[PDB]
């Protein structure tokens, strides 16, 4: 029925879901559906995330690659936030206002040949990562539960994603309430609270103008929307 | 040891909260405090309701009150913001940078004669309302379940809590994962679905500009953030 990151989302995927309220199907079979999808929307495919750069000194717009590739952040930051635009769904173009997978961001010209690679398996956090035994699709969670990647890492992708929408279920493809994360295994309190509670650890990306250390919460809310597009832009200078 | 809504809160009280981790408090023996409560902020005291308002006009920052009162949001949609107010603990003035119980800011002219004893109802949903037989704090949602009050009102305010936060222990004094308060009875699943699939009837709010119904969620995004307070403003005009 509805469009998700990459698959389509059935209307009984979501009432199990607890995202939709079983008499809104009702109301859908003998009503909307483009206003439905429109209340639903944060989860479908989520909400806005640190689309690009915007500087003070000539009040432009920029994309995260392209403002490193001119100096004004450097390589190590633009990984960060290409990371996270990475395991969220789509890499962004708020010139243009373009929401693209990798590949297609590639081809584009939005993201280096240099970034590809890495690029690629961040989003495995989208679509899924695989089971070294049993080759089944497995969630970026059961990925930390299994060893195959560090919980450094794995971390500053999973608070990416609760930054804007939810923890993503990589068969069902979209966002999920905690709690529904929760009982699908994936996500638990004992990772809540490294978020609500952050440390000095969980400081995973940088801020270029106060220049410290912070949550994609944080640094998130650290920026201004545009109105052309909605999409949230982190302020910089020179 | 840490200040809530109104009481202070034990540090056990937020361990067992699904808050705060384990070893954090091992660490609080071991060198800080004020940053502890710095990085635990939003669910001691709230994160930021629409406090006042700012009129594109004359690019002045006002409270509530003070707008209506010289034309510039009628009575009636000032109720609702002061009510929202109220029901996540403090009415606001963004001027000035004050937060204060409907008891002060009366005093202090932040709020209307007129408007004095609904503004002190709408505050029970942050201290307790009173269990007819028995006479002890229940929460609001218990208020719900007893039919104390109507669900739109009630659903008005629940809302204006989530958006902020959490929904608020009347006993605790403090913000909590939507879980625990499953958990501990001060909501359920029935209630998040009527607010990620909001209707009609969930749309409480009025947005001046627009002049349409929404959620406080979706008014409170169409504010704008102030730099030397914080605190979000909603942009008017007249």
């Amino acid at each position: 029925s509805f469009q998700g990151i990459r698959q389509p989302v059935t209307v009984t995927e979501l009432v199990d879901s607890g995202i939709l309220r079983p008499s809104t199907v009702n109301e859908l079979e003998s009503g909307s559906y483009d206003e439905v999808g429109e209340r639903i929307k944060d989860f479908l495919q989520g909400s806005s995330c640190i689309a690009g750069i915007y500087n003070e000194t000539t009040k432009q717009k920029l994309g995260i690659y392209e403002a490193m590739k001119i100096g004004l952040v450097r390589p190590g930051t633009a990984l960060e936030l290409l990371e996270a635009q990475a395991a969220t769904g789509f890499i962004v173009d708020p010139v243009s206002n373009l929401r693209l997978p990798v590949e297609e961001a590639y081809k584009r010209g939005l993201v280096g040949i240099e970034f590809k690679e890495k690029l690629l398996s961040a989003e495995r956090a989208v679509t899924g990562y695989n089971d070294p035994e049993t080759g089944n699709i497995i969630s970026l969670f059961q990925a930390m539960n299994k060893e195959l990647i560090e919980k450094g890492h794995g971390i500053r992708l999973l608070e990416a994603q609760i930054a804007t929408g939810g923890i993503i279920d990589p068969k069902e493809s979209h966002r999920l309430p905690v709690d529904i994360a929760y009982k699908r295994g994936y996500f638990n309190e004992e990772l809540s609270e490294i978020l609500s509670d952050p440390s000095d650890d969980t400081k995973g990306f940088f801020d270029p103008n106060t220049e410290e250390n912070l949550t994609y919460l944080q640094l998130k809310e650290r920026c201004i929307k545009d109105e052309e597009t909605g999409l949230c832009l982190l302020p910089l200078k020179e």
